């Protein structure tokens, strides 16, 4: 831990108790080989969110995927090394059309996107940099040479998936067609930790909901990894329409989520900037 050399830090202690109730120092937001061991309640726990028939064990998938993937990533993705991380988060909403926030995004240091989320063409309102793309295989497209690719894994195939995608190409579904092969570099890829998932499921989103979203999820990875967080494409426009910028059921809580951020934005722990 290092007190940071931004306006405000994240991490600062006694701004606001729900802050510091939830937001947990020790956490590590992304796999390695040496963090890999989940206790028994957490993998329970993860198993039963897309409840895989009958899962290939994990301790092997894992030990498989760091034979590919990096298995010795800092987890704070060398935070240590800087003194004022400023990151922005770019989520899907169409209130990012006409927004003309593309400048002020890519003047962060980190530009964190997800999902099949276009920069292209739309630059001038979304940004033109990207640093880390978080996705699932479900939810993917080919990303730029310098993005880090951050998998968010929902069950073990999904890490499977990983393995397959860069060299055998042999998984072509999952419940849905997925793609069997991706471009994206070995050294570039990421995996969002399953233990820090259940955290932001329990600590943030307090069990509501089935489990987090993509969206939450990125925010919540951004309070660890950075020490000054903008976030920009989060929630709906200003007519209240749900409309991703470039084109209920109970399973997520986009209430209660949207509830989190804007609680986040009223402590300064965030700004939002809502487009148009
Ligand atoms: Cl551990």
């Amino acid at each position: 831990y290092r007190p940071c050399t931004c306006t405000r830090c994240i991490e600062e202690q006694r701004v606001s108790a729900w802050f510091d109730e939830r937001f947990n120092r020790s956490m590590q937001p992304l796999l390695t080989a040496k963090n890999a061991h989940l206790e028994e309640d957490t993998y329970k726990w993860w198993l039963r969110l897309q409840r895989e028939k009958k899962p290939n064990n994990l301790n092997d998938t894992i030990r498989e995927l760091f034979q590919v993937v990096p298995g010795n990533v800092d987890p704070l993705l060398e935070k240590r090394l800087v003194s004022c991380r400023r990151c922005a988060v770019v989520g899907n909403s169409g209130n990012l059309k006409e927004s003309y926030y593309g400048p002020q995004i890519d003047s962060h240091d980190f530009v964190l996107r997800m999902n099949k989320a276009p920069t292209e063409g739309f630059e001038a309102d979304v940004g033109s940099k990207t640093t880390h793309h978080f996705v699932y295989p479900e939810s993917f497209r080919e990303l730029a040479q310098e993005v880090s690719m951050i998998l968010v894994p929902f069950k073990t195939t999904d890490l499977e998936w990983v393995i397959s995608a860069t060299t055998t190409g042999r998984i072509s579904h999952t419940y849905v067609p997925v793609p069997a092969k991706i471009k994206v570099k070995k050294e570039k890829i990421l995996i969002y930790h399953p233990a820090f998932i259940k955290y932001v499921f329990d600590r943030w989103l307090q069990g509501h909901g089935r489990y987090p979203s993509t969206g939450i999820l990125s925010v919540i990875f951004s309070l660890h990894i950075c020490d000054e967080v903008d976030l920009y494409g989060f929630g709906a426009d200003s007519k209240g329409n749900w409309h991703h910028y470039w084109e209920k059921t109970g399973v997520h809580d986009g209430d209660f989520e949207s509830n989190v951020t804007t609680i986040l934005a009223s402590i300064n722990k965030i700004r939002i900037f809502k487009g148009r």
